[PDB]
C-alpha cells in the first residue's frame, strides 16, 4: 500500500517550493534526481576526503560515504529496475571539456552507485556540444525529451551536469475513454480543458492543516503512485506550499484512507526544463558555485560545475503516464510521484493550465 515510513524530504520539499515560487505556469521536476546531482559534486569535492558538507546536509547520509552510496544506489534501483508494469529511467551525465583529465575512478563511482557517466566535449564549439548534449538527452529518454540546452546556454562553460528523467506507467484503475470543461486558472479567464472522470476506491482525505484535498492514484507494479494535492476553493497553490513541510505533509498523508471517490482530473502533457544554479543558491547551496569550488576527485590537479540542468516530461490520461466524495480538480493543483516502498520523491509538479 502507501508508504509507512518517514520521508527524507526536508530538502526535496524546500527545493520544490523555490522552483514553484518562481514560475508562472506548469512545472515538473525530480527532487530525488537533484539530490543525486548534488551528491556527485559532493564526491568530486575535496571536503569529503579522509563548508560544502554543511550546506549539503539534508542530501548526504550521516557523513559516511559507503552509506551515501548504497542509499542512493538502492533507491535508484528500486525505481529504475526492469519490470512488467512500468519503465523509469533517471539519466545523468557530466559534459567535461577536452582539456580536463577526468579521473577514471570517479567514472567508476558514478557509473556503479549513482547511475551516471562522464563524457568529453569541446566547448570551443558550442554548436557541436549542444547537439551532443541534446542527442544524449534523446537517447536516454527514448526520444520523449529531445532538447535540453542551446549553444547560448553553454556560454563560458567548462563542466555541465545534466539530469533527465523518463517514465511510462499504467494506472491501476484506468479512466473510461470518453468531455471538455472549464479550468479556472488564477490569472485570466477560465480556459477549457479536456477532463477524465471515474469513481472508485482510492486513498483520500481533506486536510484541514494543508487546506486541500489529497488523492492517491496507484500505478501497476506495487511501487509507484501519483498523489494530488487540490487546494480548497478558499486558497491558492502558494498558500498550501507555505503550509507544507516534512512533518505536515507526513501527517496529511498519514491521515488518508480508502474511500469511494468521484475523481475528475484534467488530462495534461508537458515537459519542463530549468537551470539549477539559481534556485540552488537560493535554498543554501552556494559553496560549490564559488570562485574556490574545486572538483579534485573528479578532475585531475581547479575547476567547478559551470551549469546544471534538469528536464522532465509527464502525462496523465485514461491509461496512465506514457510517452461519495468528489475530488474534482478543475483549478490549479500540486502533484508528486513517489516510490511507495521507500518514500522517494521521484517527480514533483504543478498544474496552472493543463494542455494535452
Amino acid at each position: 500500500g502507501p508508504f509507512q515510513g518517514q520521508r527524507q524530504n526536508e530538502f526535496d520539499l524546500m527545493f520544490v517550493k523555490e522552483i514553484f515560487k518562481n514560475h508562472n505556469s506548469n512545472v515538473v521536476l525530480s527532487p530525488f534526481s537533484v539530490k543525486i546531482l548534488l551528491t556527485l559534486i559532493y564526491e568530486a569535492s575535496d571536503t569529503s576526503f579522509g563548508n560544502t558538507k554543511r550546506e549539503l546536509s539534508s542530501v548526504i547520509q550521516n557523513d559516511n560515504i559507503d552509506h551515501t552510496r548504497s542509499y542512493y544506489k538502492q533507491l535508484l534501483e528500486s525505481a529504475q529496475q526492469d519490470n512488467k508494469d512500468y519503465d523509469l529511467n533517471i539519466a545523468t551525465n557530466f559534459f567535461v571539456d577536452d582539456f580536463i583529465e577526468v579521473i577514471n575512478k570517479y567514472q567508476q563511482i558514478a557509473n556503479t552507485h549513482y547511475h551516471a557517466m562522464l563524457e568529453k566535449v569541446s566547448y570551443s564549439n558550442p554548436t557541436q556540444t549542444a547537439a551532443t548534449i541534446n542527442n544524449w538527452v534523446s537517447e536516454h529518454t527514448n526520444g520523449r525529451l529531445r532538447e535540453i540546452v542551446t549553444p547560448d546556454s553553454l556560454e563560458g562553460a567548462v563542466i555541465t551536469l545534466v539530469n533527465v528523467i523518463y517514465f511510462c506507467g499504467l494506472w491501476t484503475y484506468p479512466f473510461p475513454e470518453v468531455n471538455v470543461k472549464p479550468f479556472y486558472g488564477t490569472r485570466g479567464k477560465p480556459t477549457n480543458a479536456q477532463y477524465m472522470e471515474q469513481n472508485g476506491q482510492f486513498y483520500y482525505d481533506n486536510s484541514a492543516d494543508l487546506g486541500a484535498q489529497i488523492l492517491r492514484l496507484p500505478y501497476r507494479g506495487n511501487k509507484l503512485a501519483m498523489y494530488f494535492i487540490l487546494p480548497n476553493p478558499d486558497n491558492t497553490v502558494n498558500q498550501v506550499l507555505d503550509r507544507i513541510n516534512s512533518a505536515s505533509l507526513h501527517q496529511a498523508l498519514w491521515y488518508m484512507e480508502e474511500n469511494e471517490v468521484n475523481v475528475t482530473l484534467p488530462k495534461f502533457k508537458f515537459d519542463f526544463s530549468e537551470q539549477l544554479n539559481e534556485p540552488l543558491q537560493q535554498v543554501g547551496i552556494r559553496e560549490i558555485f564559488s570562485q574556490n569550488a574545486s572538483l579534485p576527485l573528479l578532475a585531475r590537479g581547479e575547476v567547478r560545475v559551470s551549469r546544471i540542468f534538469q528536464k522532465a516530461g509527464i502525462t496523465i490520461n485514461e491509461l496512465g503516464s506514457c510517452a461519495v466524495q468528489i475530488f474534482n480538480a478543475n483549478r490549479p493543483f500540486i502533484f508528486f510521484i513517489e516510490d511507495e516502498t521507500l518514500g522517494t520523491m521521484l517527480f514533483a509538479g504543478k498544474i496552472e493550465n493543463p494542455v494535452f
